[PDB]
This record gives structure tokens, C-alpha cells and sequence, in this order.
DNA sequence: TTGACTCTCTTAAGAGAGTCA
DNA sequence: TTGACTCTCTTAAGAGAGTCA
């Protein structure tokens, strides 16, 4: 198995590649009506991707390196949080990016929570609009809004009450 | 089918076949410290459902008609809905319980919007808490809440800012 | 050892359609 | 005509593993 160190030397060698990734500035919204900055690294848009990288989809990566004659693979984003424990409360932790940018691999945009956990931020209202996640989000969710409901509740006749 | 005239019937059949599923109470939070009653009307756990209806999935049922000879099927919550556009934005219009109960048929407890909206009621904070969408939360959603993140936003060199 | 592709899978909110009796 | 089963599919947040040079 791959040591404390090894692993290290992973990470480091992830974040020096990705550091070298193109840095992109974006005006997002906080909540509350104010507005802030996210600045993304962002993978390339087709290869060469960097060096350890591969695209296995549309918008999914991985992250290889070969120690010791062994290939070893990871999901590109769970690279930052390969010391942390890999589940809680009996759920698969998962890379959750902060900025909801997925070609963004910059590890102070990611957090490793819970699929649920993840999807959720996708209609918080920001850090300034009432985030109550304990990692707060850092900007309000793409999907934050009173939505575009078709048709609500309704019945023709009397059999219901709500 | 395709009359407006066969349509209300559909509708009326069905809502007349839900209003004789059981009436369950549930006590929900509403946000803000506040809770509420719901009356949810439940489909049976296993055959007989009711008339018209059928289980294709472990938490998935159909309603089923026979009009001019033909068997017209719909997924058992559309039925409310069917006289509204089938889709909104480009994205399919879906059935959306309000009370968070696969098993309720209550059409009060149903609205018709985009699988984004409704999933995005999950995290609500609710009715009483702060809840924004058009269409109102009927409750906290199940999900709202801190979450269980297993580790933040870090890096070990200083390539990055957020 | 490395790059650039290929394939299928998970989850939890939702769907359509066929086989028998 | 109605009932009770069977199967796979959609979406958008996420995954693992194979092939070839
Ligand atoms: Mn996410
Ligand atoms: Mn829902
Ligand atoms: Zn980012
Ligand atoms: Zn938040
Ligand atoms: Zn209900
Ligand atoms: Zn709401």
C-alpha cells in the first residue's frame, strides 16, 4: 500500500500541476444582493490536459501516477482529500466543488461531504443569504430561486384536504 | 386520451380512486421552529392499489385507462397535470411532492415543474424558515440543515487563492 | 511510465413500456 | 377490460476500470 509520504508526494504533485492550470476570475453572487470573486484553475478544454491527467468524460477527469510499477488512478478531484476518511455516516464521500465549476480543480474550491450533501448546494442562498452549511458555501447556489413552477397544487372536486 | 372532455374524466376518475386511499397524518417542521399537519393520502403497500393503478417499481406506480378501446398509461402523479404544457425551459415537467411521501397521491401535496425545482425542495429551509419558491414549501425539506462534511477547502503548498 | 482515448457505474428525485392471466 | 407483475430509462451532482502504443 502506498505510504503516508507517497500519498504526500501525490498531492503535491497534483496541486504543482493544477497550479499551472489557466487562473479565471468570476463575479458570483453571495446572497443578500452582493456580489464577490472566485478565481478557478481550470482544466483544459481538451487535451493535453496536464501532466497525470486524462479525461474519461464529458465532464469527468482522472489523475494517474505509477509508483513502485504499480499504475494507481483516482477520481481528479478526490486528490486533495486522499488522508481523509472516505465515508460518513454510511455514505460515499464525494469531491464537492464550492464554485460549481467542474473543470475547476482549485482545492480551496472543493469540499468531500456526502452526495446529498453536495447536490444541496447546488440552491443555498450563498454565505450572505443564509448558508447554514457547518463548511460554509462560497457563493449562492446556480439554482438558488423561486424556481418556474408549470402548475401547482390543485383538485377538481372536494375529496382532499391539504 | 385526446379530448379535453376525456382528460377531466381521467381526472375525475383518478382523483375520485385516491380520495378513498388512506388518510395519514404526518407533523412536519415548517422552518423557523414551527411545525404543521399534513394529510397525506397513501397508495397500499402492495396489491390491490386501487382501481386503474399498478406498482412498476419498488416506490413507482401507474394509472391506467381504457378510452376508445385503447389503454392510455400515465406514471400515477402525472395525472393531476395533464391539461399543463409537458415541459418548461427545454427541461421535462415532472410530478413534485410537496410532502416529501413517494406513496401520497394528495394532489394538494403535488406540483408540475422542472426535476431541478423539485429536487431542490429537499433543502428548503420551509414555509417558516425562508422558503423563496414560487410555488411554496409546504415543509422544511428533509435535507436542509449543516450537513456532515468531512473536510473542507485546504492545500498544502501556496499555489492557490480562493 | 505516460497520454488519450474507450467503456460502464452510483444516487435519489423522477419516467416509459412489455408480459401474462 | 382490469390487475399484477416484469424490465429499462432520465437527470445532474458524482465514480472505477480497460486498451494500446
Ligand atoms: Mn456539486
Ligand atoms: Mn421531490
Ligand atoms: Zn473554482
Ligand atoms: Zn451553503
Ligand atoms: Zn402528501
Ligand atoms: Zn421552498
Amino acid at each position: 500500500a502506498l505510504t503516508n509520504a507517497q500519498i504526500l508526494a501525490v498531492i503535491d504533485s497534483w496541486e504543482e500541476t493544477v497550479g499551472q492550470f489557466p487562473v479565471i476570475t468570476h463575479h458570483v453572487p453571495l446572497g443578500g444582493g452582493l456580489q464577490g470573486t472566485l478565481h478557478c484553475y481550470e482544466i483544459p478544454l481538451a487535451a493535453p490536459y496536464g501532466v497525470g491527467f486524462a479525461k474519461n468524460g464529458p465532464t469527468r477527469w482522472q489523475y494517474k501516477r505509477t509508483i513502485n510499477q504499480v499504475v494507481h488512478r483516482w477520481g481528479s478531484h478526490t486528490v486533495p482529500f486522499l488522508l481523509e476518511p472516505d465515508n460518513i455516516n454510511g455514505k460515499t464521500c464525494t469531491a464537492s466543488h464550492l464554485c460549481h465549476n467542474t473543470r475547476c480543480h482549485n482545492p480551496l474550491h472543493l469540499c468531500w461531504e456526502s452526495l446529498d450533501d453536495n447536490k444541496g448546494r447546488n440552491w443555498c442562498p450563498g454565505p450572505n443569504g443564509g448558508c447554514v452549511h457547518a463548511v460554509v458555501c462560497l457563493r449562492q447556489g446556480p439554482l438558488y430561486g423561486p424556481g418556474a413552477t408549470v402548475a401547482g397544487p390543485q383538485q377538481r372536486g372536494s375529496h382532499f384536504v391539504v
